[PDB]
DNA sequence: AGTAACCAATAAATGGTATTTAAAATGCAAATTATCAGGCGTACCCTCTTTGCGAATTCGCGGCAGCGG
């Protein structure tokens, strides 16, 4: 709290990180590593636009 | 334009028994580079809300249930 910021501002980053890291590790039968998941997500975001 | 198979002889006829030759080639296990795979962190503020809508008008049957003398 010494930083003087609202709690939610800090907490949201950790929550997003945890959720996304898990959805990368689990959720596939054959486990693609994290970095490849990031690259595939970039690929898909570029393809739509 | 000349008979011999006489008895020695000559080594050539083989395909078989091996310790060699070292060169090669052929494999073998290191060093040594690339690249992949994990972990951490992010400071304006954000606070039950999304769902399934229906393994979808079945039907007939059974029976284990709650209310009731």
């Amino acid at each position: 709290y010494r930083r003087g910021y609202k709690f939610s501002t800090y907490a949201t980053w950790w929550i997003r990180q945890a959720i996304t890291r898990s959805i990368a590790d689990q959720a596939r039968t054959i486990r693609i590593p994290v970095h490849m998941i990031e690259t595939i997500n970039k690929l898909n975001r570029i393809s739509r636009q």
